Formats: structure tokens, C-alpha cells, sequence
């Protein structure tokens, strides 16, 4: 008997748009936008007391050191910290955005779980994602096993892995490709993970990058020692993918028995939800016809990076980003998926126009963990959400945060200076210790 | 006043044919033949105490660990060695080529090597090369690093960097990409970098990949400290990579005032060598129209995968694989090379069959390492090359290769024993202590 609990990131302090994915249309086209990290911290908190408020267990994960001097170093430039900072800002200011980016955030793609009701030892285990398809966000693995490991520190009871190899033919981005169908959470259950490409597959998007593989996704689910029996494994629409659905969790969504996702998903859509009927009782999918909501509609309103959270009475929420109530085509659609005989019987809206405008809505920022009461109880208590973290976060939030920032901010010594002091003081808060880089 | 030491990769006893890297023609060609790790050996051997008797300089980098099971492991494969052995082969044996790769071999992508005499702080650098673009290559940098680390220990003359980051962004394909023209080697040179593809740049490769970017390039030029009016970064000619010159050195070579190259070989090749003319005394660039040998002939000679080594007086030697002799208009050419006017007045072959068939020619075997007296006695003794080195590395062939080896034989856990023993040996003939992750 168990819940699924939500971690989601903390924003960093050093937030902002440099249009670093392509294939992310929202990172693309905010490319150099002032940023406003004090509000995007604020917008995130604020849809995570919601929603512990409201009954849903909710935990936070600490952002990142940025910005990342070691990789800057390790990039030929030498000097103090300031030395750095002043001439990688000089000479390769790209390079600074890379290392400064607050990515992490969207904790999605920290790692891919395992219930200890799916896996071989009966624990829970983790196994973070290498992310490295895209530069900026390849540089989290460590740091973010660093957390995990913090967060889950009862060792017989989590089992946190290190990320698959850096390359290419094993692109893993987490749990934003992966699914988890079935009843209970508590019971063992379906796991799907979806993939862009594999090797020896001609099928594969040609104009945005499958950052998932096959061969990921694979190793993860032995890393994970999930059952055999409890796996399946499916394509992503190479033509989706090519419209801005970077992340399965763009265009699909899983929660209980129910998953939710537009009719184009995926490939060889039919046989999947069949071979899901078949093997998940109760199986219910929730298809959205191109006819009612276009790919492009769905990739600019984000109706499917929606939490599907599940009420005490089995009906379910959806929780959407506001540019869902401020597109009358989708908007439209909820309300009649609302009002439609289903397990949807409430729309809850937040704004989360910040992470928003770099591709991430309510999901992409939450990392979900099905954990059992003893489970629930080993996870660091400094980080589960509550009035005192909630107030203490918005607190710290309001003395370290700026209210605007831009890339060419990004080489102010001073930047640089609250950042590590503001992460010194989070440390300690979320009784995380000498966690990061910097405090080793 | 230095000379210009040659390392050779002796191969590893896991030397086999698994076609894995796409746009190397030969790999891909050879895919499944059965190979022959002790003649492998043997082969390289013979070139490199030839060269030693001959007079120049010559080292030995020794194998790696072979089948690395660690990496196995970190794909979710685990139990013993030998259980973690078995688990592969009978569920993804494709993995265990991957692992079990004699690739390390081919130094001249081990490492990118800064003489001291182009350094700001004027010390020897090498920056390890990440090799990302082909995984089971990708895996030799941390080992390289420590076997580098190991020869070159004199860390007041020596300084060895870890390689860049593991990301496509950064691909970096060591000195196989990189060129040094000058004087006399101890005077400062010329460094010339050839990248495939950079960001921003619609002129690359369409069908086989662009291992090296100049991102990559730049950044090892920094992290080697070579002296910026001392560095030149030219484009590899698109056309000619889809043709299977996935290294520089499949297409070009330089020594001394040299530089030998096919007509095709870079993008702007003109501008290249009026730049080197000018900025380079005595420049000569011996270029060979596509009249007298096809690009399609040079990828499979090799005739520019040769070393072009200085004799006492001056003039050069063309150390050229056998097929070179084996092909009539390229043998043609090299005679006519040869007996017209210029550097080149000598032609010596060797039978490199069994590193060929994998797309290694004399040079891939190879890395340059410019050493002034004082240097050349800093680097580790053991490793010289001479009667006693060559009698005993022929024994310890003789006594732990195998004449035949094939994909299917990499699951036999002997193999596995034979090779830590192997290398346990080797560790102490070298006098490299526990340089081996097995020996940690
Ligand atoms: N849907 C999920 N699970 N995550 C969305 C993360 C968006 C993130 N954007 C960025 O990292 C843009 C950074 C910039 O351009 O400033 C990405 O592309 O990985
Ligand atoms: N020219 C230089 N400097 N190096 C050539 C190395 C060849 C190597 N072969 C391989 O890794 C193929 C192994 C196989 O497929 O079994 C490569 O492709 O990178
Ligand atoms: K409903
Ligand atoms: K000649």
C-alpha cells in the first residue's frame, strides 16, 4: 500500500532563456528573453504547496551550482573562479550559458523509477539520466546522483545507479519517457518506456533529434531490476517528434490504469494500446484525435505535460499550465474531457509561465516516486513539503534571487558569489550536506 | 634541440573484426572476419623495432583491460565477472564487441600532443582525446589518461589532460586530426587542426560522420596552452569524409616543412596552403591530384595513413602498408613521388594486414611525441623500444595471444583470465604498477 509522491525542482538562481535545445520549440523561440529566476522559483513552489495542500505528497530537489566552473576548467580555461568567469565571458560566452543553464529544474529527466513492487530485490532504485543529448543538461548526471543519493539515503531501501555511458547511442532522458500502468500503486505494475531510436531502425524523426534510445532504455530497466513481465517497450512517432514533442511527456501521460495521449503519440499506436488492454486490467486509453487538438496546439499549450493525479475516491485531476485556459481550442477539449463519463473530474491550472518559456510545464518539473509508508518514512524529512520548507524556501528564494537576468548577467562575479553562498545555506536547510562540487 | 618520438600501441589479445564504426569503410567491410590477435602483435612489433633499428625513436603504449566488464555492468549486467560474461553474450552479445574492442591500439587517437616548445608555460602537453563519437572507443579515455599519466610521469615536464566532455558537441578524435609544421621539431611549429563539422556550419558530411568539431579543437588547442599565433583550424573536405576519410590522417600527413595530402583534403584547400606558405618557412605542400590516384584508391591504400618520417640528412622516408605496394597506380605514384624532385627518397613497407582490415594504417598506430633530450630521459625507461623490449614483448605475445579469435569467442571467461593476467604482467615489465581498473 503505497503513494506516489511528487519531487519536484527548485528553480535555480541562474534561470534563463539561451535557446540551448533544438527540438524544444519554447527554448527556440524565447532564444535571449530576460528571465525572472526569483518569480520562476516562486511560480514552482507555489504548485507544489497547492498541491500538498490539497492531499498530494510532495517533496522538493535543490538546484545546481551554477555557474559550473569546474566544466569551464576542464574546457582549457584557467584562473581563479572570477578568472574563469572573466574569460570564458570574453572570449566563448556561449560556453557560459552552457554552465549556467538551470535546467535541472525539470527533474522529469533526473532519473527513471522503479517501485520496489516492480523490481527483483523488492527495493526502490533509481538510476539517473546521462541527458546526453543536449550539452548544458548532460552535466547534471553527477550532481543529480549526488542529490538523489541524498534525498534517498536509506541504502536498503533505495538503490540509486549511476548514469548509462555519455554517448550518443545511449541517450537517456528518464522518467519523462517512461509510464507506469496498473492499479494500485501500490501493486505491481506496467512499465512503459518510450524511445526515438534505435539502431538498425530506419524509422527515426529527421528533422528534431530522438534524444531517447532504444538501447537507453533498455539498460535502464536492467539497472532498475525491473520483472521481465512488467516492461514493454515502445516507439515514439518519428513525425510528432519532429513537431516539438522532445519528451514523451509532450504528448502523453500515465496515471493508474488511464493513459492519456494525443492519437499521433505513437508508432504503431493500435497494437500498443491493445497489447496494453490485454495486459493491464482495467486499461483505459484516452486518445485526443488530431480532429479536436492539432500537434501543433498540443505542443504550445502543453495539455499533455499535465500531472494525471488520482483523488482518494479513484477520480482524477489534471493539472494544467495556464496557456491551457488561454487557448480556446484545448481549453475546449479539457472542459469536454471534464464533463465526458471518465476518471477526469477536475481541472486545476497553474501559472508557470517561466519554465514554460524554456519547454517545461507542470510534469516536466515533477519526478514521480510510488513509495510504501516504511519507504515514505526513509526519504530525507528535510525535503518533504510543508507550511515551515514552504515558508523557509520562499524566504531564501526572496534573499538570494534576482527579478531579471541575461545571458550577459551570467558573468557578474556577484552572480557567481550568491549563488554558492544561497546553495551553502539550501545544503544545510535540506540537511543535504557537502553535496555539491563546490563544497568539496 | 629534440627529436620527434614515435609511441605504438601495442595490440590487444581482444583484437577482433565487429564492424562497428560506421564511415570507416574497412571496419565495416571486415565485419565479421576472424581475426588473429598474436600476428596482430606481431605486426606491429616488427614496424616498430624496424623504425628503432633504423634509427628513430620508438615507444610502446601498451592494450587495455579486454573485455571491460565494468562498463558492462554500469549497463545493468550484473553478478560476477564471469556471470555479468555470460549474461551478455546470451542477451546482448553486440555489447560485448563493444567492450571487448583492441581499438585503444590505434594511439594517434589516444592523445593530442603539444611540444614544448609551442607552450606558453613551456612544458610537454597532452590532452586525452574523448573519442565520443564511436562508443567502444569512447570508453579507452580514462585508461588512456592513466596509461599516459604512467609514461609520462615527470609531471614538471609533462602535463596530461582529461579529455573533453563526452558529448557530440565536443567530439574529439586526437592527433589523428592534428599537424605540426616547421623547422627542425625542437624549434616552435606550426599546428594545424582539421575538424569535420562545427555548429553553424552547413558544410559537413552528409553520409558518414564528422568525428572531430572544431568546438572540440579549440578547446584542446587551450587546454594544451600551444601559443595562438602558433595555431591554424582548416575544415576537412565534406565530400571527402563521405568517402571514408574519417581521420585526417586517411588523407594527409605532415613532418618538417611538409605537408603531403591529397588534392581533395580540405575545404578552401587552396587558401590552406597559401595561409601555410606564408606563415610557414619553407613550406612545400606535395599535393596529388585526383588524376593520378582517386579518392576512392587512398581509402583503400592508405598511401596518406603513412608516416613520413626525417632522415639524419634531411631528406624523408614514406613508411607505407602493403597495399600501398599491392596497388598499381598508387604503388606507380609513390615511385614517381619518390623519384622526382623533393624531400621523399625513400619508400619502406610493412605488413600491417591484420590492423588494416579495421581501417588502421602504419600512422593510426602511431603517436608523435616531439621530446627534448632532458624530456626524452624524463619518460618512463620501460617503455623504449630495443632488443630487450622487443624480445620480451614477443615473448609475452607468444605466450598469452591466441592465433584465431571471433566475436562468439569474446564470452569464453578463459579469455577473460588470460587477458588480466596478461595485462598484470605487462603492467610490471612496463614498470606501470596498478595502471588497470582490474588491478584496483
Ligand atoms: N518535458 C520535460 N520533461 N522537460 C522539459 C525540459 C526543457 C529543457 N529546456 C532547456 O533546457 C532550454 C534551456 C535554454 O535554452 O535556456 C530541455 O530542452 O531539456
Ligand atoms: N586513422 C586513425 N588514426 N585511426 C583509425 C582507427 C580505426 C578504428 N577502427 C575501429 O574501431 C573498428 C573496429 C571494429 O569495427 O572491429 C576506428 O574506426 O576509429
Ligand atoms: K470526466
Ligand atoms: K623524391
Amino acid at each position: 500500500n503505497a503513494w506516489e509522491v511528487n519531487f519536484d525542482g527548485l528553480v535555480g538562481l541562474t534561470h534563463h532563456y539561451a535557446g540551448l535545445s533544438f527540438g524544444n520549440e519554447a527554448s527556440t523561440r524565447h532564444r535571449f528573453q530576460v528571465s525572472n529566476p526569483r518569480l520562476a522559483a516562486k511560480q514552482g513552489l507555489l504548485k507544489m504547496k497547492a498541491l500538498a495542500d490539497a492531499g498530494f505528497p510532495q517533496a522538493v530537489i535543490p538546484p545546481h551550482e551554477r555557474p559550473f566552473i569546474p566544466v569551464l576548467r576542464q574546457l582549457g580555461f584557467s584562473g581563479s573562479d572570477e578568472q574563469v568567469l572573466e574569460k570564458v565571458a570574453r572570449q566563448a560566452p556561449h560556453w557560459l550559458s552552457s554552465v549556467s543553464s538551470a535546467s535541472p529544474m525539470w527533474v522529469a529527466n533526473a532519473a527513471t523509477i522503479a517501485p520496489s513492487a516492480d523490481t527483483l530485490d523488492g527495493k526502490v532504485h533509481l538510476t539517473v539520466a546521462n541527458l546526453n543529448n543536449k550539452f548544458h543538461r548532460s552535466l547534471e548526471a553527477p550532481v543529480t546522483e549526488s542529490l538523489l543519493k541524498a534525498i534517498f539515503n536509506d541504502e536498503e531501501k533505495f538503490s540509486v545507479h549511476s548514469a548509462l555511458p555519455q554517448v550518443a547511442l545511449l541517450g537517456d532522458e528518464g522518467a519523462a519517457n517512461h509510464n507506469r500502468l496498473g492499479g494500485h500503486y501500490g501493486e505491481p505494475g506496467m512499465q512503459l518506456f518510450v524511445y526515438g531510436r534505435e539502431e538498425g531502425n530506419d524509422t527515426r524523426p529527421s528533422r528534431y533529434p530522438a534524444r531517447q534510445t532504444r538501447e537507453a532504455s533498455e539498460a535502464v530497466a536492467r539497472l532498475n531490476q525491473v520483472n521481465p513481465q512488467q516492461v514493454i517497450f515502445a516507439q515514439q512517432n518519428p513525425d510528432v517528434i519532429d513537431q516539438g514533442v522532445f519528451h514523451n511527456d509532450v504528448i502523453a501521460v500515465s496515471n493508474r490504469q488511464v493513459l492519456f495521449c494525443h492519437q499521433q503519440a505513437f508508432a504503431r499506436q493500435s497494437q500498443l494500446l491493445a497489447n496494453l488492454r490485454a495486459r493491464v486490467n482495467g486499461f483505459m486509453a484516452i486518445e485526443v484525435p488530431a480532429t479536436q487538438v492539432s500537434v501543433s496546439d498540443t505542443v504550445s499549450t502543453y495539455l499533455f505535460n499535465s500531472q494525471l493525479l488520482s483523488r482518494d475516491d479513484g477520480s482524477m485531476m489534471l493539472v494544467l499550465p495556464q496557456e491551457c485556459r488561454e487557448h480556446a481550442g484545448v481549453w475546449g477539449y479539457l472542459n469536454e474531457l471534464l464533463a465526458a463519463d471518465n476518471p477526469i473530474s477536475e481541472l486545476k491550472v497553474f501559472d508557470l509561465r517561466e519554465s514554460m518559456a524554456n519547454g517545461g510545464g507542470p510534469a516536466s518539473l515533477r519526478l514521480r516516486v510510488v513509495l510504501t509508508e516504511e519507504e515514505r518514512r526513509a526519504v530525507n524529512p528535510a525535503v518533504m513539503m510543508n507550511d515551515t520548507l514552504f515558508n523557509a524556501l520562499n524566504d531564501w528564494v526572496d534573499r538570494y534571487y534576482r527579478d531579471r537576468l541575461t545571458a550577459a548577467d551570467l558573468a557578474d562575479p556577484q552572480l557567481l558569489r550568491e549563488g554558492r553562498e544561497a546553495l551553502d545555506v539550501l545544503s544545510q536547510l535540506l540537511n543535504l550536506g557537502s553535496v555539491y562540487p563546490f563544497q568539496r
